[PDB]
């Protein structure tokens, strides 16, 4: 059962699948941070005086 | 027609394709945020006094 994860993990089709699920969630997080960077640049950096 | 998206989605060639389109627009967003982080570090953090 340990060696059974030579196929189900560490295959081409699973590593493509997990990065597809990692990048999909990841792009959402950058879009949130990229809107949060634009929020900090708008609110805080204009109000530095 | 639901099971028809076992092939067109969830194939190796489509999951590679979408991450290719996700990472391409993703790197643009990091380049924008990475220039926006350098902009906040330049303008705001030097003007903290």
């Amino acid at each position: 059962f340990d060696e059974k994860d030579d196929k189900f993990n560490s295959g081409s089709e699973e590593r493509i699948r997990v990065t597809f699920e990692r990048v999909e969630q990841m792009s959402i997080q950058i879009k949130e941070v990229g809107d949060r960077v634009n929020y900090i640049k708008r609110s805080l950096q204009s109000l530095d005086s």
